[PDB]
């Protein structure tokens, strides 16, 4: 069942507590939360429950030499485009939603991640341990952080509490300080392509 | 994030710079290099690590009878005791040691705090809005000001520049009178006793 | 031209080459065409565009406590960390590609730099003439060389001949053990986050 995860492919990510998938569409954070604490008015990106098609996102190299066969390796740099609404996954010190010491992910255009933007769409599927740097990402066995380069964070999630009518009462997703947390582990739960 | 009540032990961080609350037994030096005059107290920091210093038990005001799992609710008035040092946070109207219009953030002994200066040793976990009024206090999602209920200045905090030498370069704590800002906004970040 | 601060994000520029201290996972061959050995460790070049591999962030050395928004002063030691591997800067008495005399330039691992290799990640922006250390390091006008604490090189590059294609034909990056060569001048041509 399990499969190296080559460059290009479109995989869906699972979060190994939850078993939510990172997950985007249409919908935008609102411009003011219920506190007053202004989002970037985004796209929004969710834990979702369910298998669907927003749930998938391409693999990238960065910008400028790959294969279409090519392994991805543990802790290289990479980029995720969600397939269903053609941008990337970004990070940025606005505060998430629900954890106002979190930050806020969120997709942008394609135009901006190419552009200036582009230093904040670069992820790395970060290994657990330091020993296991530069190994082959594989399917539903390879426990890694989803980590933000620019601002060291690893994406998080959770289900104690959901999100408001606004975010479709799917899970929030957002970007912890604390790298080195049991649950920031996600996987990578399907080859879709 | 749990529910935080009277009597618990907390840990406080600021939201923009991630910084605890914090205190130890240092003095303020009498005069900075200035020559502006302190109150000479003990120092109120802000510290980028965890620590035993970090630490401090919310307690309610004196009139107050209230059991030991009793919510603190947004607005209400509270008390902060360091429990490192035994001693009640405090400000006053001295200026701080890098800006002059905010004031020193303090603390003081027990029989200070439960004497004369008691109505100085007030404060509130004040809601970002006038609608979030006694809603109940969480670890880690309830975004608030620490208002200063004698001066109606908000604590902040800042990392462009480090306290000398005499503060170990940590952070300067000190009371905004604007207090409506995102930069005078903290957290709860975890309930630990 | 700006002040340079601690933990900024800037690009490096050669007075004389108009290229751009940088770097790329690309590693340098063990064996040079000669058979000298190299570290065969990554590398560091000469880019004369802009982008993304332009980037480095400067750091204050272990110990000190400096945080954000404080100006860097020349001649004071220094770390550059590669923004785009997440790397430090280092040199060492191994012979550069092109000119065996002079050191060569590369990078090593954050665990590497931090640990066992640290001395040799510290760097200067020394001035030209001691007249302006401790002056304040501005984008665009101030002049320093790169200075390797270590070895006490500075970095130098030049454009007569680029790398062979194992190194993208971009300019080379050496140690020059005469530092006060006036080919050694660089300058910081801009601040990422300002």
């Amino acid at each position: 069942d399990s499969k190296t995860v080559n460059y290009f492919d479109i995989i869906t990510i699972k979060h190994q507590d939850t078993d939510a998938f990172l997950h985007s569409h249409l919908a935008r954070y609102p411009q003011r939360y219920e506190d007053g604490r202004i989002s970037s008015a985004g796209q929004q990106v969710t834990g979702y429950t369910h298998p669907d098609f927003n749930n998938q996102w391409e693999v990238l190299p960065p910008h400028g030499d790959v294969g279409k066969g090519q392994a991805v390796l543990l802790n290289q740099h990479i980029r995720l485009r969600h397939v269903a609404t053609d941008t990337y996954l970004l990070a940025h010190d606005v505060a998430s939603p629900f954890y106002p010491t979190n930050e806020e992910i969120t997709t942008v255009t394609l135009e901006e991640g190419d552009g200036e933007l582009y230093p904040e769409t670069l992820f790395a599927f970060q290994p657990l341990k330091k020993s296991d740097e530069g190994h082959v990402l594989k399917s539903k066995t390879v426990s890694f952080r989803l980590f933000h380069v620019d601002t060291s964070v690893a994406l998080w999630t959770h289900n104690d509490e959901l999100l408001p009518d606004w975010g479709f009462q799917q899970q929030e997703i957002n970007g912890n300080k604390k790298v080195i947390d049991p649950s920031n582990n996600w996987v990578v739960d399907e080859i879709v392509n």
